[PDB]
């Protein structure tokens, strides 16, 4: 469960990089 | 021409860091 949440609060960061650059988070999230 | 590619040349590994990660190009390709 901490694996899961640490991951889930790792790849949030890196998808936030990939989202807010306009022009591994939802199966994590998931099983989160 | 040089400024605009070069631009080019620099945002297109940026976009490749963006898209070869799952999980400023558009308008400057077009210019260049």
């Amino acid at each position: 469960i901490a694996k899961e949440r640490k991951l889930l609060q790792n790849k949030r960061l890196d998808l936030d990089a990939a989202k807010t650059r306009l022009k591994e988070f939802d199966r994590q999230a998931e099983i989160t």
